[PDB]
């Protein structure tokens, strides 16, 4: 009779405990500064929906990103806005500094806090493990804080974390895909980047919680520790699942169907074929074992399951073996 129902494993009625004020986006009241405090110095990146900047602030001469979006949803940036005034001040969490509108286009914009990027494409071949453990930890910190004020993120992925590795700063960004977590939701599956996204996703089942962003973490530490970007290469979403399969066997992913009473769309029938599970080591290689450990693959082995309940939380993740040589 449709599919099973699911629920968080932890912070499963954090939103209901409080007030709509909290959750109710649509009811929220932005209010909209003047944007010529900032002044702009340069492009950072083009967004599907949105233009980065890096921004100076003329009252303090201060460096800032601001963060122009094209208004083609209105409810999605109260929705941001929102989440962002939420978690404003939680550990790793890019910080709102400000909402504003310039005066003749109207045009809304975030003002965040600089973060001095080092380049995604020179940091991967000199990172060591103590480095990946490090960084791993610090979106944990934000992870588990976000999930614990009811948000999931929806969209974790290499590009939405900064990392200023010369002051070993890292912050999750962009929050425009985030939702408030609201137990028996039936949230939309158009979430996150194709690479990153969770089986739930997937196999269309709906009903999903923080446990996504746990799989996409598992994604990140794939690629980090095995030197593969991205880990599993789908070309379009029903290829992605594919990929995944490849790895995790066809066995565990019929388990996972079943147990959710989830219907496997037709468009797998010729694609999804026979698929032993693999075994981590053989994913280890001379460029990558230095980044290797049984420690790490254990940690891995826990984060990358089909089953979103079975996934470690944020929480039960930073008590694994894999952060004993890390701070907490
Ligand atoms: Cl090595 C690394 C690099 C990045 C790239 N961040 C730049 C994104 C960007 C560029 N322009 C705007 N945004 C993100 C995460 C990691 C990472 C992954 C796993 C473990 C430790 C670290
Ligand atoms: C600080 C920063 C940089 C950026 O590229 C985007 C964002 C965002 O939150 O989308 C924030």
């Amino acid at each position: 009779s449709g599919p099973v129902p699911s629920r968080a494993r932890v912070y499963t009625d954090v939103n209901t405990h409080r007030p709509s004020e909290y959750w109710d986006y649509e009811s929220h009241v932005v209010e909209w500064g003047n944007q010529d405090d900032y002044q702009l110095v340069r492009k950072l990146g083009r967004g599907k929906y949105s233009e980065v900047f890096e921004a100076i602030n003329i009252t303090n001469n201060e460096k800032v990103v601001v963060k122009i979006l094209k208004p083609v949803k209105k409810k999605k940036i109260k929705r941001e806005i929102k989440i962002l005034e939420n978690l404003r001040g939680g550990p790793n969490i890019i910080t709102l500094a400000d909402i504003v509108k310039d005066p003749v286009s109207r045009t809304p914009a975030l003002v965040f806090e600089h973060v001095n990027n080092t380049d995604f494409k020179q940091l991967y071949q000199t990172l060591t493990d103590y480095d990946i453990r490090f960084y791993m930890y610090e979106i944990l910190k934000a992870l588990d804080y976000c999930h614990s004020m009811g948000i999931m993120h929806r969209d974790v992925k290499p590009h939405n974390v900064m990392i200023d590795h010369e002051h070993r700063k890292l912050r999750l960004i962009d929050w425009g895909l985030a939702e408030f977590y609201h137990p028996g939701q039936e949230y939309n599956v158009r979430v996150a980047s194709r690479y990153f996204k969770g089986p739930e996703l997937l196999v269309d089942y709906q009903m999903y919680d923080y446990s996504l962003d746990m799989w996409s973490l598992g994604c990140m530490l794939a690629s980090m520790i095995f030197r593969k970007e991205p880990f599993f290469h789908g070309h379009d979403n029903y290829d992605q699942l594919v990929r995944i399969a490849k790895v995790l066997g066809t066995e565990d992913l019929y388990d996972y169907i079943d147990k959710y009473n989830i219907e496997l769309d037709p468009r797998f029938n010729d694609i999804l074929g026979r698929h032993s599970r693999k075994r981590w080591e053989r994913f280890v290689h001379s460029e990558n074992q230095h980044l290797v450990s049984p420690e790490a693959l254990d940690f891995l082995d826990k984060l990358l399951r089909y089953d979103h309940q079975s996934r470690l939380t944020a929480r039960e993740a930073m008590e694994h073996p894999y952060f004993y040589t890390v701070v907490k």
